[PDB]
């Protein structure tokens, strides 16, 4: 029997296409987002088209009580063996046009909620010796130049967390994937007050998810569909380790 | 007249040494942390020894009302021209031993509060055409191997935010520095349930801060005192840009069909 997949941000975009795709592979699903009505239509379609069980679970992951209720479900339901931590939003406007409320929301959703859901399944996954956590990062986490300083910071967070979780949890049989899209045709752009049609280039959501799932089936750790030269990843990671090899912690460097 | 410095996490460790050092340079100070009694003693010492004004400002930066009150003070007080976003904590235990409450606290302090205080001064700094934001990251943000997956993530956040803020704000005359210590002899270790004496090597807090301040005086963007070969930073940043140069966004790469 195939594991049930809990997907956050399942109501649209990358989340919704993951849901469609996993339903077509034969997995039962738990779909979470705020828009209950839209989730109930999507769930019904997938139950009908694919014959799997699909539950629509309303939750605002920036509301403490909703998040806690999703944590509970992840801790307690042994059927759930794949977590897609996909729910996320971009930044609207530059740094000075940010608000305290907006910063709170962006960080809580993209970072705190994602990390907490992963922490809700990890103990159970360790005990069973199996499980999968797919975290959606972004190419923007490599690009302070893109101009979304906070959002990009949240996505650097998600990449790093994913790397760290792999090292901690793969020895207990857990797969931890970071998936890093670049511009993809979803509701994120309009949510942030950007017209998606003004971006030079944008990937279709079907093509991104199928690429991501090729990565998933190969059990790839870091999956970057729009990166046309794979070895740039290895070179980035090498330079990171290279830097780490020349840390001497007892004394400040001569130049200081 | 020299700008007043607001320092978070001023009651001990790196924050407290920054406070001592900036007081000796002649700056007035606003010191923030939870331990009011300890802040009042430090403030009194610095007023007496150095003859600058020093205000002790109690705040738990994980409590919404306290954080909002510090934001207000940063927005409204034109004297404050340097922000040291130093308050932070490490992770206690591995990922499976984490708690919802502990995750909330660690991320809120190291990330949300830091970002919000920076956002509280930036508009005023942009308007005045001057100002400085010093964010304390960590070498651990380069090291998923170190085993603190959440804490390290918060420090990858702080580095990235710093880089982004530099590009957004230096054109308006703002200096944004990321300071990245490695193991340094402060209260962070005991807070996390680690005996600092079991670490192979640990830098004295005086030496770290003085190194950081050499960086600050040279207006260096990314300052990593324990990195003995500077060019490893440039090579990391190059590889990052190298990767960015080979992103083609319309189509998935051949290896994914
Ligand atoms: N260009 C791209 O699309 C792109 C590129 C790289 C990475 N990403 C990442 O991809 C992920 C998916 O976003 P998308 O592109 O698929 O955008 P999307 O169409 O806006 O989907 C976002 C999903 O997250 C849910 N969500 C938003 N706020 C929420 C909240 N407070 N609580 C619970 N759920 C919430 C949304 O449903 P409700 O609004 O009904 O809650 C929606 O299903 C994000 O993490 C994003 O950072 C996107
Ligand atoms: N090895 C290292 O020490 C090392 C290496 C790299 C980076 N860092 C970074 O250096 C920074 C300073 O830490 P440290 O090494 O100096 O440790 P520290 O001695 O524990 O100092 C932490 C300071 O932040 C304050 N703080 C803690 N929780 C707080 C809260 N909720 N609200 C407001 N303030 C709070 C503390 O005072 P109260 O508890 O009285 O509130 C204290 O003044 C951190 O951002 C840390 O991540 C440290």
């Amino acid at each position: 029997t195939l594991p049930t997949v809990l997907i956050t941000g399942a109501s649209s975009g990358i989340g919704a296409t993951y849901a469609e795709r996993f339903a077509r592979r034969g997995h039962d699903l738990v779909l979470v987002a705020r828009d209950k009505v839209r989730l109930d239509a999507l769930a019904a379609r997938l139950r009908d088209e694919s014959g799997v069980a699909v539950e629509a679970l309303q939750a605002d992951l920036t509301r403490p009580a909703d998040l806690a209720a999703v944590e509970i479900r992840l801790r307690e339901d042994a059927r759930i063996g794949i977590l897609i931590n996909n729910a996320g939003m971009a930044q609207s406007g530059g740094f000075v046009q940010q608000t305290a409320e907006g910063i709170e929301r962006l960080i809580t959703l993209n970072t705190t909620a994602l990390t907490r859901l992963a922490a809700a399944v990890a103990p159970r996954f360790v005990q069973s010796g199996t499980g999968a956590i797919v975290n959606i990062g972004s190419v923007v986490g490599f690009a302070p130049e893109f101009g979304m300083s906070i959002y990009g910071a949240t996505k650097a967070f998600v990449l790093f967390l994913s790397q760290g979780l792999n090292l901690e949890l793969s020895p207990s049989g857990i797969y931890v994937q970071a998936v890093l899209p670049a511009a993809t045709r979803t509701e994120i752009w309009g949510r942030a007050g950007i017209d998606v049609n003004t971006l030079p280039e944008v990937m279709e959501v079907d093509e991104l998810v199928d690429a991501a799932l090729v990565g998933f089936d190969r059990r790839e750790l870091v999956t970057i569909p729009p990166l046309h030269v794979a070895a740039r990843w290895d070179a980035l990671d090498g330079a990171r380790q290279g830097l780490m090899s020349d840390i001497r912690q007892a004394q400040a460097a001569d130049r200081y």
